[PDB]
């Protein structure tokens, strides 16, 4: 079946717990595979040690810039950027996992987890999974955001990987 992956997240050096994500490889195999491999680190790079750098309460929590840690960087397992696979899955509510981008066909490694329905992103960001377990952890992360996106605690993915 579809991959299950995890992110273990610290805030100011203390553990919040684990977010478990299902990746919809049935719908978006290329996008799911990128995220899966960045979680395991099997290509020699990935999410381990990187941050949630942009967090906006009542919107989303964004992470995955493991090169610049500020929202300008990241890279995929295919190359620096890759196309929008499809827009078949929608931003239906809290827990949606979707690719951050800088316009059409600029997926790399940055991603976000929604804390509300974000319907205006449909057709612009590729949705590729959802939170299976750990929305409590996501709500903690969310609570350390601000309107500007600046975080009030240092939010770090200390460990990540594949469960199945
Ligand atoms: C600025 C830039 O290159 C960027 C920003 C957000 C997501 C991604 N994949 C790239």
């Amino acid at each position: 079946g579809n991959p299950l992956v995890y992110l273990d997240v610290d805030a100011n050096g203390k553990p919040l717990g684990r977010v478990v994500l299902e990746l919809k490889a049935d719908v978006v195999p290329k996008t799911a595979e990128n995220f899966r491999a960045l979680c395991t680190g099997e290509k020699g790079f990935g999410y381990k040690g990187s941050t949630f750098h942009r967090v906006i309460p009542s919107f989303m929590c964004q992470a995955g810039d493991f090169t610049n840690h500020n929202g300008t960087g990241g890279k995929s397992i295919y190359g620096s950027r890759f196309p929008d696979e499809n827009f078949t899955l929608k931003h239906v509510g809290p827990g949606v996992l979707s690719m951050a981008n800088a316009g059409p066909n600029t997926n790399g490694s940055q991603f976000f987890i929604c804390t509300i329905k974000t319907d205006w992103l449909d057709g612009k960001h590729v949705v590729f999974g959802h939170v299976i377990e750990g929305m409590d952890v996501v709500k903690k992360i969310e609570s350390f955001g601000s309107k500007s996106g600046r975080t009030s605690k240092k939010i770090v993915i200390t460990d990540c990987g594949q469960l199945s």
